[PDB]
């Protein structure tokens, strides 16, 4: 199944002009603890953005320019990313912006971190229609010594 997995601050802003101004390790280890082990498809901005490839997973690069990197594996349409995966239980999308609308229509799960930060927008995850999805888990966390913001995780399958 393929799986979208994205943090949200209001208005479901995902990207800015520069880096997102929160400090979140909490978050960071969710995204981890759910893609480990599994492939992970991402567009060229957010490539550029974790800046070397993610550990432990196979990671996937969607664009239509060649690759510039050889410790990860380009692709140039949506099909052959998922064909990239393989035979899978999980294919993990991680966006940007473009890839997650690309992919959402295809989606069966969303993993959401929902930040209470309210900044402008560059980038935004797609308008999902809650009256589809069923949340089957939520956990609330306020800011700590270690996270800048409160923020909830939630998995989302479609009904
Ligand atoms: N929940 C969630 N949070 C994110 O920040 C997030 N970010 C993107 C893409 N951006 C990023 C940027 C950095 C790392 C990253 O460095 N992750 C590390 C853990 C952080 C660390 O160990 O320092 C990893 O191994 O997954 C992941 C995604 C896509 N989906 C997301 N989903
Ligand atoms: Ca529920
Ligand atoms: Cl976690
Ligand atoms: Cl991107
Ligand atoms: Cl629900």
């Amino acid at each position: 199944m393929i799986s979208l997995i994205a943090a949200l601050a209001v208005d479901r802003v995902i990207g800015m002009e520069n880096a997102m101004p929160w400090n979140l390790p909490a978050d960071l280890a969710w995204f981890k603890r759910n893609t480990l082990d599994k492939p992970v498809i991402m567009g060229r901005h957010t490539w550029e953005s974790i800046g070397r490839p993610l550990p432990g997973r196979k990671n996937i690069i969607l664009s239509s320019q060649p690759g510039t990197d050889d410790r990860v594996t380009w692709v140039k349409s949506v099909d052959e990313a998922i064909a990239a995966c393989g035979d899978v239980p999980e294919i993990m999308v991680i966006g940007g912006g473009r890839v997650y609308e690309q992919f959402l229509p295809k989606a069966q799960k969303l993993y959401l971190t929902h930040i209470d930060a309210e900044v402008e927008g560059d980038t935004h995850f797609p308008d999902y229609e809650p009256d589809d999805w069923e949340s089957v888990f939520s956990e609330f966390h306020d800011a700590d010594a270690q996270n800048s913001h409160s923020y909830c995780f939630e998995i989302l399958e479609r009904r």
